[PDB]
């Protein structure tokens, strides 16, 4: 999947939240265009076992993704040592916001 960039393809899956519940997860896809996020709620009891629930099947993003903090940073690679990020407000909805800077 690494197309020009070779060694991107090595990156984390799996990011936790900082909230002290810690109850959900987000996961990345990768997609031939650039993959696509889920998230999945956490359900502990006392029955002695733990849920791993669905909630977004999908979520799109644009540049290959570094590392992604999930509210959903996103954090992306390009050449010549390039970076784009992307914040997403979720609500199903998404508002996108990324970085582009011309000096």
């Amino acid at each position: 999947d690494i197309r020009q960039t070779a060694g991107t393809g090595h990156k984390l899956r799996l990011a936790f939240s900082e909230t002290l519940g810690i109850l959900y997860l987000g996961v990345y896809l990768h997609t031939p265009k650039q993959g696509q996020f889920c998230v999945f709620q956490l359900m502990c009891a006392e029955s002695n076992r733990y849920s791993l629930d669905h909630i977004s099947s999908i979520f799109t993003n644009q540049e290959t993704l570094i590392d992604f903090t999930f509210d959903i940073w996103a954090l992306w690679l390009d050449d010549d040592n390039q970076t784009v990020v992307k914040h997403i407000n979720f609500e199903q909805a998404g508002q996108w916001n990324p970085v582009f800077v011309n000096p």
